[PDB]
């Protein structure tokens, strides 16, 4: 994330580290036993990390659970990253605390300039590399369709939406993918691609997750 702030250890307690020897990507916890997160994260052997807050530390309220299956979605493309989004299953189900909590789907989609809040371990530097070790957060307005497809001709879909900040500055960054996007306690969008972060005209770009909800509760319950 560049430009946002430390979140403070679990205030975003439905954020997941996807670990496979070290952190990859983020996800969102969506029930005891599944997780939201970006199909361009696909990995054979996650481990599903709960409760983090300094992802290099045990400070005591972690749960780490090895997944024992990820579905990507059915239409996913990777040249294009439509429909970038997967569930991932926890081999046994998390234990719902404080500190480890799910995130509803929503029930409908969220607006241009409803505010959202981005979280994720990814790089906080617009040219450069620093990777934080706690969560870093950013709050977020939605952009326009327009401005989305303006910034990124060709490539936005309706299954694709802008956040952030044409003016750059403020943009989640590598690392970030597969995290949430929470508006109004919903989880809309999925930490999906940009072109560089924190550029100007050039804002993230997240998996719309409204467009994703029959498809989510009906794998769930199937699997
Ligand atoms: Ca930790």
């Amino acid at each position: 994330i560049v430009g946002g702030y430390t979140c403070g250890a679990n205030t975003v307690p439905y954020q997941v580290s996807l670990n496979s020897g070290y952190h990859f990507c983020g996800g969102s916890l969506i029930n005891s036993q599944w997780v939201v997160s970006a199909a361009h994260c696909y990995k054979s052997g996650i481990q599903v990390r709960l409760g983090e807050d300094n992802i290099n530390v045990v400070e005591g309220n972690e749960q780490f659970i090895s997944a024992s299956k990820s579905i990507v979605h059915p239409s996913y493309n990777s040249n294009t990253l439509n429909n970038d989004i997967m569930l991932i299953k926890l081999k046994s189900a998390a234990s719902l605390n404080s500190r480890v909590a799910s995130i509803s789907l929503p029930t409908s989609c969220a607006s241009a300039g409803t505010q959202c809040l981005i979280s994720g371990w990814g790089n906080t530097k617009s040219s450069g590399t620093s990777y934080p070790d706690v969560l870093k957060c950013l709050k977020a307005p939605i952009l326009s369709d327009s401005s989305c497809k303006s910034a990124y001709p060709g490539q936005i879909t309706s299954n694709m939406f802008c956040a952030g900040y044409l003016e750059g500055g403020k943009d989640s960054c590598q690392g970030d993918s597969g995290g949430p996007v929470v508006c109004s306690g919903k989880l809309q969008g999925i930490v999906s691609w940009g072109s560089g972060c924190a550029q100007k005209n050039k804002p993230g770009v997240y998996t719309k997750v409204c467009n994703y909800v029959s498809w989510i509760k009906q794998t769930i319950a199937s699997n």
